[PDB]
């Protein structure tokens, strides 16, 4: 099966991994240094395991695709995602005004009172990026994120550069580049950053007409967060695929520290208990062939008949 | 034995490797995305199928690690690994007076006579850049180089930063970070440069008090240049681990496109029918602990018993 790899993944997480300590207070399970492939040719690698959220995904990928760092743009889509680290500058700000929401994440989990009130402050605050143009403008924004990396990488003189652009470019120009890599990876921010880039670099590769691209990711959730990174990754393959008119190859998965938290052992275990099904199919609209003027209604997901989903706690 | 990973390695180009052409004029047998580690607590994976020169390895790395960027430092340790890109910027200068060394290294293969003239000319310059101060200043100074990207990364404001340096500290400070990544790649230079940084990006990882280091590689020469890269590699792991005073784990290294050259399948072929041989050891001083200080002196190579060398012309 298509999947098998991130099962197999998972297992071995479950079998040589090694409990670690880390930031988000909770134990993990880690493994150093994996690397997986999914032929593209095959099918799509979202997981039928358990039902992934494509709508989610895609728009996040066009999010990207279009070199856009506001949170507007997924809030009108119904993707919050990216909400938690923009509440954090507004209540961080002198301009709010409202309870103490500190530690939040963590404090939602202990305080089903807080969390309401918690939840309501975040309606308030989606509502406002939503409407007013100026609050979106100074709290929608995020800045550094991949849109911006991916596609307005700031020189050391006022310029930016358009990393993805260029590359794409490339692979039309000079299909046999070694050199074609992206990097989410700025040495400056990193330090002065609340979450440097978990998708760290990835590099294109192309032989016999079919598109490969592989993705060095630094760190991984092995049950939350790698379905949804296989996704956006075997996607951008098709999408930069369909640009420049080339197959789809393989999508390699290359990680860092891939790793389980404790309190997902039981729910990765029961996953791992269920038997995959037939792969589903990818389809990009033929006409339209500029993948960064894309819209949601330009890619389409056939026959996704995945199991029920999973409930998880995420860990923070 | 520990160096299979690389024999595998250069089988499976063998097999599964598809023709691919590249800028260097000769065809290759390529693969894209592979993964293959090395538990260095087995012994240090210096080649020993093959007589692979650790002097020009350990001297090259201290260069790096003290964030020099001129040629001179490497010279004066008879290390001429560097000399064919400083002799560029030379000839292509105004400031040469002397025969077209146009197309140099290609037409040396196919010119006997202009070869003994234009290593003659090398041998000016190399002498030249190492008694004339200025001349080494002005054309032994590589610039961007592994060093400067290593430790005098240069901000978008004047600064520099020493990425390595803070790591190290990182590591010390906060051993379970997922961030300690060190990258070379910087978006700004990759097209303004002659040879972007083949050694793309690291990242250390510190478990049950074993340090490993994982490394992506862009581009590999699957006969030249890997057994140089596992080397360079596994012994910076070692230099880190000594200072953080930590034990070593695994090295592990990852590939974009590792590479075959066609005129070097008779070589690879040859060294394939060898028996590998016990691992040699490392040896680092015990006293001094700041490996930014090391000098040769302080590295030794214990049993390390090569096969015979084995004489390939590179690729160019
Ligand atoms: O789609 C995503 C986004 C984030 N992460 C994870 C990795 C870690 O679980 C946490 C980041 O931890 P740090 O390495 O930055 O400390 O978020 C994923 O795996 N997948
Ligand atoms: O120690 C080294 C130095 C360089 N390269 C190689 C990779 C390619 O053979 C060539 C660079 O080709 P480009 O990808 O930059 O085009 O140099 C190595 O494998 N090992």
């Amino acid at each position: 099966m298509l999947e098998q790899p991130y099962l197999d993944l998972a297992k071995k997480v479950l079998d040589e991994g090694h409990f670690k300590p880390d930031r988000t207070h909770t134990g993990t399970y880690s493994i150093f240094g994996h690397q997986m492939r999914f032929d593209l040719s095959k099918g799509f690698p979202l997981l039928t395991t358990k039902k992934v959220p494509f709508g989610l995904i895609k728009s996040e990928l066009l999010w990207f695709l279009h070199g856009d760092t506001n949170i507007r743009f997924l809030l009108q889509h119904r993707n919050h995602i990216w909400d938690e680290w923009a509440f954090e500058k507004w209540v961080k700000s002198d301009e709010y005004h409202g309870p103490d929401m500190t530690d939040f994440g963590h404090r939602s989990q202990k305080d089903p009172e807080f969390a309401a009130v918690y939840h309501e402050e975040m309606a308030k605050f989606d509502d406002r990026v939503l409407h007013d143009d100026a609050f979106a403008a100074k709290y929608g924004d995020l800045g550094l994120v991949y849109g911006s990396q991916w596609r307005a990488w700031h020189t050391s003189k006022g310029d930016t550069i358009d990393q993805l652009g260029d590359v794409i470019e490339q692979i039309k120009t000079h299909p046999y580049s070694r050199r074609l890599i992206v990097s989410a990876w700025n040495p400056e921010d990193v330090p002065t950053m609340a979450l440097p880039p978990c998708h760290t670099l990835y590099q294109f590769y192309v032989n016999d007409g079919k598109l490969s691209l592989q993705l060095y990711q630094r760190s991984a959730d092995i049950f939350l967060g790698v379905p949804f990174d296989i996704a956006s990754y075997a996607l951008l393959t098709h999408l930069v695929a369909h640009e420049c008119g080339l197959e789809v190859g393989e999508f390699i998965h290359t990680f860092g520290d891939a790793h389980l938290y404790v309190n997902h052992l039981d729910q990765i275990k029961e996953q791992l208990s269920r038997t995959p099904r037939p792969a589903p199919t990818l389809q990009l609209n033929p006409d339209k062939h500029d993948i960064f003027d894309f819209d949601m209604k330009d890619i389409k997901l056939l026959n996704y008949d995945p199991y029920p989903a999973i409930k998880a706690p995420v860990a923070v």
